[PDB]
């Protein structure tokens, strides 16, 4: 039973899965931060600082969690000698600042001791900024002004400046703690930091997670000199050149061979971001999209060429370094669906489904926007309802309200996807996951709006599983072979809905009208 390990250095936990050569998951284990390392005093794996904007995690908690999980696997009888390769994912954007002299500690690890004891003094910043941080608005405005504006920054790096993006965090550390910055020999993402621990040497950053920093020129796949210089001096030397995501960055350290029994030939394939790893785990291809439904709704897009915008995030693709992917984030998700259910259909998901069944595609021309909190994609707030004549109305009948919400949410996803260059193709598959993917009637609207089949997939471990798939891709030939050919053996998602006859005619006319009403609301602010 030869296998690969797929790791996930997440916000709240470190998780691992073991996947066999037939691409079956047969083992899973985790270490949860608040529960298993309570002495760090985190809540949800992080520290929200007094300003209410700075959000960090202790780097040595992440190292100690790796020690705990490897010892927990060993105590359970995990056979490490069967591990051919490993890869992993890191929560995106978060950064690690390695102190001058730290690589000497990494390359001289003794198997008699734990990682935490030996790496105790290796970090110039103890509290790492994570993806939840929103304390760098001044640095975002500075970076955009330095390179010719928000659109110029987006053309270049796939995104305008976002507070959590690494370049803005590095700029803030340079500005506020120049002594710690000047004593930093290396800056890693959570992904490349975790890979470095397994290598026992510094791992490079991959193209895909490297695209979440407002630093990488996504098309030429080199660091932007203009972005680097606007964030902090001598930054290129601290990052090192980025690499294709499907790169063998080295063999596992002899530390793991000797301490846990990994075979000496065990390969370490470059780590990537959790969203890129989930795209690999979901096995998206050209023409495909994934809709992750939850408190936030997240759209995962495959893109052959990028059309970066003031919304969304375009990254280099982790399973095909010549192409791209995108994320579009929607803040009004499952809480809006629950509120409409409670207000209009007696708090019943069965009546919610009946409302969709009892209304026609296109909802008689009744259109709605439902943003109780400020939306990200695009920046609108409020509930905005329009009747068949495009007149603004105060309310809808309950069944019309349910369909307006669901149709509107999915039409918004299509319009904003298409704004980044996405197009539905004949081969297109739609992957749906999360709470609302357990509602066939919701998935039917999604199929109708995109005029493409919808498949349901469990993604509780998608970043772990995607990481193990990427490790197998490395072993199967890497860049010499297509990722999709390696993972054809993995279990297929199940078909939940196909577009109803006439869907194409309904939404070809309604999508432009929804897009114009959205522009009307944005122009009135
Ligand atoms: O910040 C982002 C994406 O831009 C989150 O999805 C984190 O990657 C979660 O760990």
């Amino acid at each position: 039973r030869r296998c690969c390990l797929g790791w996930d250095f997440s916000t709240q936990q470190v998780k691992v899965v073991a996947v066999d050569a037939e691409l079956n998951v047969f083992y899973e284990e985790s270490v949860h931060f608040d529960r298993d390392l309570p002495e760090f005093g985190t809540q949800g794996g992080v520290h929200v600082h007094k300003d209410g904007l700075t959000v960090t995690s202790p780097v040595l908690m992440w190292v100690q969690a790796l020690d705990i999980i490897l010892e927990k696997m060993k105590a359970s009888g995990f056979d490490f000698s069967q591990v051919l390769a490993l890869s992993g994912a890191g929560q995106q954007h978060g950064s690690i600042y390695w102190k001058a002299g730290a690589q000497q500690a990494l390359t001289s690890l003794s198997p008699d001791l734990r990682l935490h004891q030996q790496l105790q003094d290796c970090f110039s910043i103890s509290d790492c900024p994570v993806w939840m941080d929103s304390s760098t608005t001044a640095q975002c405005r500075q970076l955009e002004a330095a390179v010719g504006g928000a659109q110029a920054l987006s053309c270049l790096t796939g995104s305008r400046a976002y507070e959590r993006f690494t370049g803005n965090q590095i700029a803030k550390i340079y500005q506020q703690n120049p002594e710690a910055y000047s004593h930093t020999e290396r800056i890693s993402l959570v992904s490349s930091f975790a890979a470095s621990l397994f290598l026992g040497s510094y791992s490079p950053i991959d193209y895909s997670d490297g695209s979440g920093m407002n630093l990488l020129q996504i098309q030429d796949k080199v660091w932007s000199q203009a972005c680097l210089g606007a964030c902090a001096p001598h930054l290129e030397e601290k990052l090192s050149p980025p690499v294709p995501s499907c790169s063998v960055v080295g063999a596992i350290s002899s530390y793991y061979v000797q301490r846990y029994g990994f075979p000496p030939g065990c390969k370490v394939v470059a780590f990537t971001g959790d969203n890129p790893a989930s795209l690999a785990g979901m096995r998206l291809e050209e023409g495909d999209i994934a809709v992750s439904l939850g408190t936030s709704d997240t759209l995962f897009l495959w893109l052959q060429e990028p059309m970066p915008a003031l919304e969304g995030h375009i990254f280099c693709n982790p399973v095909d370094s010549q192409h791209y992917m995108a994320l579009l984030c929607f803040k009004n998700g499952s809480l809006m669906r629950e509120k409409i259910r409670n207000e209009s259909v007696s708090r019943s998901w069965s009546d919610f489904s009946k409302a969709l069944q009892s209304t026609e595609m296109g909802n008689g021309g009744n259109l709605g926007f439902y943003f109780d909190v400020m939306e990200i994609t695009p920046e609108i707030i409020g509930r905005h309802r329009f009747n068949t004549e495009n007149h603004k109305v105060a309310a809808f009948p309950g069944d019309v309200e349910v369909r307006a919400l669901i149709e509107g949410q999915f039409m918004a996803k299509r319009i904003h996807a298409e704004g980044l260059g996405y197009r539905v193709m004949s081969k297109t598959k739609i992957l749906a996951t999360g709470g609302a993917s357990h509602n066939r009637e919701i998935l039917q609207v999604l199929a109708d709006v995109f005029d493409a089949p919808v498949y349901v997939i469990d993604t509780a471990n998608s970043a772990c599983v995607g990481s193990a798939y990427r490790a197998f891709h490395g072993l199967a030939g890497g860049t010499d072979v297509p990722f999709s050919e390696v993972v054809k053996l993995a279990p297929n998602p199940r078909l939940a809905a196909t577009p109803s006859p006439g869907a194409s005619q309904v939404y070809e006319a309604l999508l432009p009208q929804y897009a114009k009403l959205e522009q009307r609301i944005l122009s009135q602010t």
